[PDB]
């Protein structure tokens, strides 16, 4: 009912302004059963999750760089450019709490996809007409990740737990980002 | 040296979905005496620091013209209920009681608004200035000029100069609270449907 | 290394207005190996965690009662008083995201203590001399939680994950609380 | 009706665990002409709304006597180092540059301070006031008195009155930042070999 191969295929498909965010909708639509949720609760789950979903996503892409953040539109963002925009401590957290920990454990794209789908299927999102179906859906994803983890990393019994315990850090960084981060301060547009 | 007449011309010159009017704001700042004579980096520091309070002051005063609600630069008129069911009704009410309501009570004009907006703009406490002295000095010239105007124009109102200056804490207060976004058109058009 | 019985004992041992959350220090000292950490790190971990630890604690205490919150000085606050105080939004997150989920799954004291121990042993806390050690201790607590969960609730194979999935919510509610809630004053200003 | 002496008298009367301490704020407000002439529910409204700015104004001016830290009501001289470790460094810098140094520069006196603090007290935009126009009248008597004192005591300085009032926006905004964290601190001395 929730195959890892479908979730893996959602991650790969998607691999001013504005705008892409369309690429989040295209991602969500390929996650089993998301599309047969009511349209209202889909919007809810996307609006509630977009921020942590983006952070998870660019943090995993930054696993394959140097010492900063590889963002969405092929833009490599560095520590000093962050410490410049006023967002250095947040950027630090992304690097130490997410980027470094994904890199240290060699977290793959199936694992990334499942963690994001758990984030996406959030049964605490307010305005949900049927939280229980969303909850049921989260339950199938983490069952799938637990089986995948036990089948591909049989010598790492703590791995499932280790993945899930990256989610409070993601939530906290998400809240902090909303309160501050994510910029084009390079503006720059001097009209004199 | 810092003539009200030019400050008034600065306001009247700019009188006049990602349209976001940094253009009019810059147009306006360049028309304020002695601003374009500052280090260009310092002019950027001031427009970035004052942007939010300057917009709020603008749309508050143009909202004196109407029965209730807030008029925005696009021609978008927003009422209490459109704010309450958008979760920013508190800050909306504070704009009305603390700013709109008061500008109309005292019947504050464009010369007075311009001078207050110019005081806001010439902010010596703005982080990263190369010469805060050049800015503090220009600020003193605006309120010297504004106090005089108030004696000229409203001789029967001795406290009017102070009354003007005392709207500025509220505006700063409201400016900071609007940094909960207070952008009144929030996406949500979706397809949603495709492949 | 990290016996559940000892974590339970920490929990059982700790069962106008100031001080008194000296029960957090008493509790932390009774968690295996926490006292073998550097004094500076013990302080760091307590300061980074006190907020989540107190919330986890009074949520679990509030599982029995109507639809409110019980504080370990017998102070009992209902939904209506929180909303009147202007903290109704966060109070309702507490009730719906924590209390009502602890009740429904019948989270027990050993599960609570392990969750609080996981929160205590935070390798992401800023200032730590050795994150790695706090990290190993965290790995020990959750291995113990998982085993306990399979031993006592073998019919609920996803109970372990479901417990770990209360932690994002607890972190979120802990931050949201730092925008203020307390014992509840009051304004008897002479 | 609103004499500077009676406002300076208020400042000097209160000059003179845990605590708070801020019993000096209530006793200060009592001695401000006509404050007690208000309904007791408005007196609570004005105080709860003003308290942080009143406190910040107090300790900023008290810090005019020292070299470069903050001097608190008891003796607590706070220096940049113990602030910049309590995670309230940037706010401390703002207190120094926007309030303390400007008060030092212009030699702001205790009658000026008392008047600004009374202006902060009589906030007619305070949520919940039952007679907000009486509060505004009182504020206006405070700023007429302060302008008159200013022209008497500083004939060389014509823009002194405006200068004082132009410190209030910085106090308002530093007040918001403080409410959200400052003033509280800060153990370390809870490490228990107990």
């Amino acid at each position: 009912d929730m195959p890892v191969e479908r979730i893996l295929e959602a991650e790969l498909a998607v691999e001013a302004a504005d705008k892409q965010l369309f690429t989040l909708v295209e991602w969500a639509k390929r996650i089993p059963h998301f599309s047969d949720l009511t349209l209202e609760d889909q919007v809810i789950l996307l609006r509630a999750g977009w921020n942590e979903l983006l952070i998870a996503s660019f943090s995993h892409r930054s696993v394959s760089v140097q010492d900063g953040i590889l963002l969405a539109t092929g833009l490599h963002v560095h520590r000093s450019s962050a410490h410049s925009a006023g967002v250095g401590s947040i950027f630090d957290r992304v690097l130490t709490e997410l980027v470094s920990k994904m890199k240290d454990m060699q977290m793959d794209k199936s694992e990334l996809g499942c963690l994001r789908a758990i984030v996406l299927f959030n049964p605490d999102a307010k305005g949900l007409s049927n939280p229980s179906e969303v909850e049921t859906l989260r339950e199938k994803v983490y069952a799938t990740l637990e089986a995948y983890t036990k089948q591909k990393y049989p010598e790492q019994p703590g791995r499932f737990a280790k993945l899930l315990l990256r989610l409070p850090a993601l939530r906290s960084i998400g809240l902090k980002c909303l309160e501050h981060l994510f910029f084009f301060k390079l503006i720059g547009d001097t009209p004199i």
